[PDB]
């Protein structure tokens, strides 16, 4: 069998490793999102179209470099490249825009960060990667600088030093997610300890059900070379096996000679590594650790993921306003793709932070009866799923919906046979 | 602690001290045993059905009303004794006692009628007396047949043929009573609706010290197959003459439930003994304590690991509903069912939540007592013009009956299992509902 | 051979889940190992004859219980003399001699604190060299201290097994177990003191906690009750015996079945037959894993050697673990890990040989030879005595692997060596 | 006792976790490694690392195995490198605290069958007393047989580590491992022969299968590649080293990093620092459980003793397992169960002392005292030599517990004894 299914059926983690097969081809869509830093080498609309086709899901703009005018032009070019595919709604791929802050430097929230965060709100950025977060009050300051109009921007705290690692729990509690910012972390703490901080933070984020990004020097040699080193491919695969929701490219896409090839390489490795995940142990441990809950979205999500594993469901189609119902499905790490049908263009972009969530932006005419409108949003997930290769006639899918309109009312799971 | 901290704050520490919940949260079976607490009171409705043999001591309509209130779910008529006239009178008395509670549809308790055959004796196949008794069963509308001395698949085919075209809906529970039945167990279970571990004959046919191995193996295989299994004979034997059982008898009843038995049975204890109602009350009291002591964490994990992948939407919905019920400590899983099958597939995963099965079939309401944790509710209203409205009314009937009987309280979460179109075989929906 | 792997429920032993283990239990898979759960038989008019006691020893009785709720001191002194005469009638064949413990079961406090009758009975016990006290109605740690004080300076070596018979004993279980040598789940009184339908919860909890503590636990009362008057037990009775062994009980007991009934020998034979079947049905894969996980780290060399020896025995399907012991402690530490291999304990202490019957899977052998001049030769002779005893009794055959547990110097407390030996 | 500080070091809070997810969540950058680094470092000797003075610094930095790549250089060039390694190694014979055996490994050029150059280079290896051959491009069992035949009458004791470098070697892995002493995951060629994104699958599979077989596995190529020109590695490189150790690799390797790079000593220091951190982060609770479950039952006393000793070491947090070995086999069987305790292997064979560096966690001590007339005294002298070396090196202190593994008679193949000692 394909997608490492012989290794998936193993009774121990050791036997699972023994059964990994280089000839077992991945079939599932690539789950781990790729964040590519946009810079001189990846700014043109033509280059950005190739990066989107190669697998870029989130465009990062590093406000440690360039200027407001430079980054606004990169943002406009990203949006032009993304919207060039909107003419085919069944295959359109949303792409998030993330602003990475310069940071506090010596000393709270710097004056440059206040201005850059305001720029982010004015330019409709989806995510903020907040540099050098070392305590909960740093997150509150970033949130306050985003103001009343930036209530919906996701804050991903970058852990870059010893204090951030030690105060991790309080930082994660108030953040939307975390970035393991290994460049500074590898200079702030001994280089030989970074893997411990990475594995601990990824594990704690997986436990919390919040997105975690692995970043910096993942494919470093590809800045000048067309192929990566053996350590670099291993690093990408191990970040996925660790449980990372996203993987990142910095100089590799911002200034390197092979930006598209770096994205293609992360896509190819992530897909292989996702199939090599030992779901039998991972699901059991995530399910045991996820606390008991009376929230119906929480209850429906675990029921849906259990049902998907029982029938080898090709996908879990979920309707979501904010992305939350898709995020609660993603936290259980289903092998089934989570196809999230949303009308919110911002939620479609932001949900790339959660592993295995494939956002579909709904642009079909509304139905007069709310129940019919729900059914056509589900048929839209099915038709997009068929076109993209997620679904085929005869497949089983799990459909997750709610009892009334508006966010917070997901409570239904259905088993549906395709076509 | 972190996996139950928020729910402990919401439901309270008292909730998590009842129904052996501290033992339920243990990380190992050894720790689970260490945490069993005699002060942790059972809260859930008793899920293992009680089969009471009806005879001289339990025949009157007045006595039968007391036995139904004490917990009898299935009335057994042993065709090894009495006659057709005697058993028909017992059946009429059971039906009169059962129907005396029909005036209140929101509290009515269905009771199944089971015919236990005399058996083949020294003959190789279906005896002439069994052919006549099986025909009596069909004519008197019995729900279940406990077929004596089943030794191979062809024995069950002969019982099925003797029930004729009008008895296709009767459940056949094969009684394993000898070495051959144990050795050919897999082929017998494949063609039967369920099994009875008939320990009286089994304990004479094989060494007495080996019966527990056969009992535990057959219960385990039935649990794996998702088919009902009954533990029978001498469970509370001393209660035929004494008001209280022995220490070995209470232990035996508790261990049959912990083994995984769907039903427990009383023979002479209810048929001829001096304390028929007290014997039913004792099995009810022990079964509730034992059900709470089941280590669901390992049982659910092992039932998932051993059960193969399934493309049947009823099976897929059932596992998702049981998983959802455990996540929120659901008070109940309400399921709509025509034949009982959707309730049976929920029961095979052994949820702690009561499975409230709403059905229009009076026979399916009686037969689902064979499946552990299924509480049948007979819906008597005529169909609504719009099918979706009819479905909704049946779910609301389950909620209202649940509140009236004490299964459900305001603020509870319930899991509701329904299908996408009318008719049997289309269950595919699981909903999480808050009781208001 | 392939036949080896079909016996003693070995197909069920290899299962990956407890559910599949149950599914693989086979009534045709015959038990091979020696019966490891000890049988306690209460002595009375049905079992007091010296000749009848010889039959009970041959049937499998390991511990004779004297119930001091019935009979005078004169009655119990005669019981002790009769038991000792029957036991010593087999001493002429040292390779097959079976030690038998004598346990004094107290009348209890009644309406009162240690009663004055219990003080007198406990002093009688010390004067007559009883090995174990089954202390009735233990409700708290101070009840155990009072029993220990009544045994005096000469009774320090007597084991105290606290009987849990009421709600207070169950609630104060942890403090009682801490100061006791072991526990008895005294189901007769327990089933009247608490609701009858709750006794199984108290039994399973106390057995589980004693298994975790590595201390002996006895399941008692009405196990084969109908055999007081009938030749065969009920289906519930055989199930109760099998389930007490599967629960983890070190010992099972007979009261009226051996003291006053018409089938004392048959009741012992029935418990022996059931216990042997149930021991093979134990899912050692999960049990060993959980006993290891729950047991804390230890710096005591006897315990460290014991876990290593039990792990080694499982690795090679060892026929036995032969251990030399002065007090029984090295054998008890092996027993707490529940090896499938029989623990053959060789000792010179007649009292330790009798007391180790409290620990499941310990087969005591009383060595009577005076010490060799060279200590290493004395140890070897005792190990060879264990091997010769085991071959004669059917525990061992040529070609079997055994684990041998000894210490680095004479005297108690110095066990620290485990060795893999081929039987020649 | 041990103290609270003891339980905060070497990732012991993460070690006690009940799940792998909880284990990851408990990894702590402030929990310092205490145990000696157990993953051997292989350094390729070339232009940048040839001088006797540079080799002394590489030995102090942690190099355990010197690799001579016969794809380059010549017989004269590599003989001079080997003589320089031996001079640097023997310069530490004046201090037991710094003297460490260093293996010499010959890596072949590679291949219709065995190339003429490989026949001559393998002959050079035998003539120069090499310990190990890393055989390039092994694709099937007959490739190993050809290398084994070329090692001739004098070199049958040389270990053959088959390098898996292409699709065929991965597909025929089981047959290759069966006849090889171990494996090298040769990622350079493997990453060109198969898609680059699949190398991690082949690495993890081969390491897992070698761990199951109890045979050494090496992770190789581009582990710290950027350190050829830079003083510090990339974040991907440190992660790659840590993950090779967490995967289960017995050895990690440096090629161009030490052969031609500007920072050979720093590359060795970096691998030592990472390996030590990664070894403490291994989740032994699951690893030991799975190695035990997957390993078949065994009647070999060395195998039975090894699992018992590793279980005993975990029970007491033993500072070390001291094993007497002539071939290295008894130490290899301890290593296969991945104890946290260091395996201190005392041997009179200088070749076995160098070769046991292939097995994770084995610390070789070459013993050179003349044999005692009384064999038990010769065994005791070697056990005490292991203890006194352990004390001098920082492995052991007075009051520590150690597990000691020996056999019942002299000669290889008789290991059957495990003892718990207490350091005095
Ligand atoms: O901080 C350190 O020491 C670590 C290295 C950080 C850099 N990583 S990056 O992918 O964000 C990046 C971002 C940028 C550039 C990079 O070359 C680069 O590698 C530019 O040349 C550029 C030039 C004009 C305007 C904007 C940019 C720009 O945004
Ligand atoms: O693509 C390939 O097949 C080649 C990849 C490089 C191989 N790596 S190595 O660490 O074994 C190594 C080995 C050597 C050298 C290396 O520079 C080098 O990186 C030399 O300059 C040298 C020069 C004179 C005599 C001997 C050597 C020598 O032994
Ligand atoms: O994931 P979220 O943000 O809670 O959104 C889920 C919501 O989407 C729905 O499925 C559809 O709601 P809308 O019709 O308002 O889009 C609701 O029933 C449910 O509450
Ligand atoms: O358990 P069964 O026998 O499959 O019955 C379940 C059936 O009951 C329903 O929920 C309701 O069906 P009806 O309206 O025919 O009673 C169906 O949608 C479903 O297929
Ligand atoms: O189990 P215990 O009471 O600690 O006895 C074990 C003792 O028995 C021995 O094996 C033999 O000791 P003796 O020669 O004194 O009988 C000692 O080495 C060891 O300390
Ligand atoms: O690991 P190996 O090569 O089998 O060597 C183990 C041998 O070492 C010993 O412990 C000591 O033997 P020697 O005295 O011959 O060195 C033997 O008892 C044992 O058989
Ligand atoms: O800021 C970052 O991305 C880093 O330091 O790795
Ligand atoms: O038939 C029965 O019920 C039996 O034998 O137990
Ligand atoms: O004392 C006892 O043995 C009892 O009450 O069971
Ligand atoms: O030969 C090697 O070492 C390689 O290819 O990695
Ligand atoms: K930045
Ligand atoms: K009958
Ligand atoms: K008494
Ligand atoms: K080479
Ligand atoms: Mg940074
Ligand atoms: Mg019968
Ligand atoms: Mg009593
Ligand atoms: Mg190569």
């Amino acid at each position: 069998q394909q997608q490492q299914l012989p290794a998936a059926m193993a009774d121990t983690f050791l036997e699972h490793l023994c059964l990994l097969d280089i000839d077992s081809e991945p079939v599932a869509a690539r789950s781990t999102s790729i964040i590519a830093t946009i810079g001189p080498a990846s700014r043109s609309v033509e280059r950005l179209k190739e990066m989107i086709k190669a697998g870029m899901n989130i465009a990062r703009l590093n406000f440690s470099h360039g200027s407001h005018e430079y980054h606004a032009e990169s943002i406009a070019n990203v949006r032009e490249a993304v919207e060039s595919f909107a003419g085919s709604p069944l295959s359109y791929r949303p792409v998030a825009i993330a602003l990475d802050t310069k940071g506090p430097g010596s000393g709270g929230l710097s004056e440059q960060d206040v201005r850059d965060l305001r720029f982010g709100v004015e330019h409709g950025v989806d995510i903020v990667f907040a540099s050098f977060v070392r305590k909960a009050s740093d997150v509150a300051a970033v949130r306050a600088a985003l103001g009343p109009e930036g209530h919906g921007i996701k804050i991903i705290s970058k852990i870059e030093n010893h204090e951030g690692v030690k105060r991790f729990d309080e930082i994660l509690e108030v953040s939307d997610g975390i970035m393991v910012a290994r460049g500074d972390l590898g200079i702030e703490i001994p280089a030989e300890k970074v893997f411990l901080a990475q594995k601990m933070m990824i594990g704690r984020c997986n436990l919390a059900g919040k997105p975690v990004v692995c970043a910096t020097q993942m494919l470093e040699s590809m800045i000048t070379k067309p192929r990566p080193t053996r350590a670099e491919t291993s690093d990408v695969a191990n970040a996925v096996l660790d449980g990372a929701d996203c993987i990142m490219l910095s100089g590799e896409t911002a200034k390197g000679n092979f930006p598209v090839e770096a994205v293609k390489m992360q896509h190819a490795i992530a897909r292989e590594a996702e199939a090599a995940v030992y779901h039998r142990q991972l699901f059991e441990e995530l399910r045991r650790a996820a606390p008991l809950s009376r929230d119906p979205t929480e209850v429906t999500a675990i029921g849906a993921v259990e049902a998907a594993f029982k029938c080898c469901a090709a996908a879990i189609i979920v309707l979501t306003t904010t992305g939350r119902s898709a995020q609660l499905l993603s936290r259980y790490r289903p092998r089934a793709a989570v196809i999230a049908v949303t009308r919110s263009a911002q939620a479609a972009r932001q949900v790339h932070l959660c592993r295995g969530v494939f956002p579909l932006l709904y642009r079909e005419p509304p139905e007069a009866i709310w129940a019919d409108d729900v059914d056509r949003r589900v048929q839209f997930g099915i038709e997009s799923g068929k076109l993209r290769g997620f679904l085929r006639v005869g497949d089983l899918v799990i459909v997750v919906t709610g009892w009334r309109p508006g966010s917070g009312y997901t409570n239904i799971m259905r088993v549906l046979s395709i076509s």
